[PDB]
């Protein structure tokens, strides 16, 4: 009987990686026909998974960029009790393994990062690990600073579970109407069967608390190049640490562009949003592929 993912496939027959503490991770690739440029991670958020990256990665490759990505532990197709992380370090550990792997393979090409929210916090702990080795980070909307209401919410619950035996204890979910104001989008993630929409477990969050406390220490380490995409009606991450990453980060070549009105999910906002989003993204890249 092999190891088989949470929906039952065996990993034997999908692309995988396992990671140090023996956990399968699944893999996504999207590679182009002719010689890649470079090579970019894509770094999903909570409760998705990386299936949710495909109209991003098919752009990405078609400027000649190798884009992989993995589901983190927790989510998606790879293992791993759902919404659970023994410590928020494993995801960049995880992430790094996995550059490290394709740059084996691909050596010489410049390697970005891209991430979303919890995905995007992601991406600056792992460039903070390798300042100079990544060419460039592109931040959807990245858990820099958590919407105030669920810092307090989860903060005042942390206190429970820090100080009692508590494992299972859990807040609200993650709410979608706040995703974006696109409503089909809403909908779309609703419907996924591969996320996770249930009360986000105290632990989780007190992880993902972790996560904005290491990316303000990380952010004086930071000097890789950034564009970051940011809505002003954010109700998950704190359009304020958009400003505060573009203040207190280091690296001399960052970029931020604010969305009037747009919510959290710019990659999945309304069109007008969305489209200028991929076309950013593309023009970024492809200036600091040349
Ligand atoms: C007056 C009032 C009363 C109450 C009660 N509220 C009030 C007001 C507000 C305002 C907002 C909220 C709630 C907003 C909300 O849902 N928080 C969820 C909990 O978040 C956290 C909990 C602990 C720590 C940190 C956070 C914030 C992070 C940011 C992310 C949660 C979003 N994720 C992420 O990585 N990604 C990828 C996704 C999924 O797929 C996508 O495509 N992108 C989303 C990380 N309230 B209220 F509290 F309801």
């Amino acid at each position: 009987s092999p190891r088989r993912t949470p929906q039952s496939i065996p990993y034997q027959d999908l692309p995988h990686l396992v990671n140090a503490d023996g956990q399968y991770l699944f893999c996504r690739y999207w590679a182009p026909t002719g010689t890649p440029k470079a090579l970019i991670f894509v770094s999903h958020g909570a409760g998705e998974h990386s299936g949710r990256y495909e109209e991003l990665a098919r752009m990405l490759m078609g400027l000649d960029l190798l884009v992989f990505a993995h589901d983190h532990v927790g989510h998606g197709q790879s293992e791993g009790e759902r919404m659970v992380v023994s410590d928020f370090h494993v995801f960049v550990r995880d992430v790094l393994q996995h550059v490290d792997s394709m740059q084996k393979d691909y050596p010489g090409l410049p390697v970005f990062l891209l991430g979303h929210s919890m995905g995007g916090a992601i991406a600056i702990l792992t460039a903070a690990e390798r300042p100079g080795h990544f060419a460039g980070m592109v931040l959807i909307s990245p858990l820099v600073l958590a919407n105030p209401e669920s810092a307090t919410t989860f903060k005042v619950l942390a206190a429970k579970v820090l100080n009692s035996v508590l494992p299972n204890l859990s807040s609200g979910p993650i709410d979608s109407s706040v995703l974006s104001r696109n409503k089909t989008e809403v909908d779309i993630y609703n419907s996924d069967p591969l996320i996770c929409r249930a009360g986000l477990k105290v632990c989780f969050g007190i992880q993902l608390l972790n996560a904005v406390s290491r990316v303000e220490r990380a952010l004086p380490k930071l000097t890789v190049p950034f564009l970051l995409l940011q809505g002003s009606a954010d109700r998950l991450c704190d359009s304020k640490g958009a400003y505060l990453l573009m203040e207190l980060a280091k690296s001399q070549d960052k970029t931020l562009k604010i969305y009037e009105g747009a919510y959290h999910v710019l990659h999945k906002e309304l069109p007008e949003v969305t489209n200028s989003v991929f076309h950013e993204i593309n023009m970024w890249v492809s200036q600091r592929t040349a």
